[PDB]
């Protein structure tokens, strides 16, 4: 059946079409999607209690750095979170 | 918006399709595929670039998606420009 949150998350997406009149609405969608996903990537490294700063500085920047490997470079984070606590 | 229901709706559709573990993750993915498709349907809608001319873009876009307005300048200015 229909995941629970879809609907929430294209309403979010329709609000900012509306709100910002983005001349195309498929690169508006892959802009707007990869700054969401980004988004949560920081928060799960910086969430990650067992990581220290230099571990967690270290993903924030490197997603900075390569954005695509993003899902890649963060199960490397939860694998290396896994480790120590 | 003119297109906004249809893309949501394949969207969507897909989604129940693949079941796909992050949705956020499956947005990025799908709708860069859709903007490939659509880059590829600009390239191939351009009246005088030729036949062969048109399948170089092609293959530009098939590698990597990051130089797609160079391309679509080019080939602007390559046709309008090349004939009549």
């Amino acid at each position: 059946q229909i995941p629970p949150g879809l609907t929430e998350l294209l309403q979010g997406y329709t609000v900012e079409v509306l709100r910002q009149q983005p001349p195309d609405l498929v690169e508006f969608a892959v802009e707007y999607f990869t700054r969401l996903r980004q988004q949560r990537a920081f928060y799960e490294i910086l969430h990650l209690p067992n990581l220290n700063e230099e571990q967690r500085n270290a993903f924030i920047q490197s997603l900075k750095d390569d954005p695509s490997q993003s899902a890649n470079l963060l199960a490397e984070a939860k694998k290396l979170n896994d480790a120590q606590a």
